[PDB]
């Protein structure tokens, strides 16, 4: 069940930390999203990324919402 949590809250990151969402900049800002926080949530984001990171810039890409993005873990 964390991983849609995960989700939401890295959707909400990387909308903040890029300003037109395309193929560029969101993939530069996945690299970098992990890299921001404790020890516990840095490991966290890498293991989602590592598995969902194809659908999270995806959608991003498509301006979805965080729900829409994140819906097949719900």
């Amino acid at each position: 069940g964390r991983d849609y949590r995960t989700c939401l809250t890295i959707v909400q990151k990387l909308k903040k930390m890029v300003d037109k969402p395309t193929q560029r900049s969101v993939s530069n800002a996945a690299t970098r999203v992990c890299r921001t926080g404790r020890s516990r949530w840095r490991d966290v984001c890498r293991n989602f990324m590592r598995r969902y990171q194809s659908r999270v810039i995806q959608g991003l890409v498509a301006g979805e919402t965080a729900q829409q993005i994140c819906e097949d873990l719900r």
